[PDB]
Order: C-alpha cells, then structure tokens, then sequence
C-alpha cells in the first residue's frame, strides 16, 4: 500500500520534481504540497475509485482531506520511500563541508518531517 502508492505517483507530473545532490548522488526531490496535488490528480482518483482497499480515498471535506493526505504520506516516510531533506543555498554549502555545483542544489537529511507545504523530500524508491 505504501509501495502501491509510491509506484503509481513516482513520476507524476504534479510533483514538479527536480534533480539535486543527496549524499553525493543525483536524486529527485519535491515539495510536500505538490505530492498532495498528485493525490488529487485524476490518476489517483481513478485508482482509488476502483481499489479503495489499496489506494485510500481522499474525502472531499477539506480537513479530512488534509489529514488523509498526511496519513498517506506518513506511510511513505515510515516505509522509507521518501526522506525529508533540506535544500541548501549555495552560500550554505561551506558551512556543511560541501562545495556548490553549477547544475544541482545540495540536499541534506532534515531533522524533522512536520509535513508543511514547501518541505522538500527526496525519493528513496525506484520501481
């Protein structure tokens, strides 16, 4: 179910996912709110319409939506298929013992995953 959702949304257009440098490998990363938009995409709606037993349905009441959206994403964090990260500004890479790249931002593991809108996450899963 964590695996099922991640497999379905791993490349979804609404993640607007970019490549960054994570522990020295090129890694896709995205903001939490754009993952929520993939949960509201029509792909997810049709798969939860047919297998609500695997893909949990997103209610329409706005606050049950928010809670069901984070419940789902927390399932991905616990399965270790996404990792919360910090996206470093270039001037910050020397504080962390890194050197900036022209083509990619540096990402480092984040202390806590409080699931705010623009929190960044890297994928840690390839189907």
């Amino acid at each position: 179910s964590a695996t099922a959702i991640a497999t379905l949304l791993r490349n979804h257009k609404e993640l607007k996912q970019r490549q960054g440098l994570f522990q020295a490998k090129q890694t896709d990363f995205f903001r939490y709110k754009r993952f929520v938009r993939a949960l509201h995409s029509e792909e997810y709606a049709n798969k939860s319409a047919r297998q609500p037993e695997i893909y949990p349905t997103i209610p329409s009441n706005k606050i049950e939506d928010q809670l069901k959206s984070r419940e789902i994403f927390i399932q991905l964090i616990k399965a270790q298929m996404v990792i919360p990260v910090k996206k470093l500004h270039s001037q910050e890479c020397k504080e962390h013992g890194l050197k900036p790249s022209k083509d990619f931002p540096h990402l480092i593991v984040s202390n806590k995953a409080q699931l705010e809108a623009d929190e960044y996450f890297v994928w840690n899963y390839n189907p």
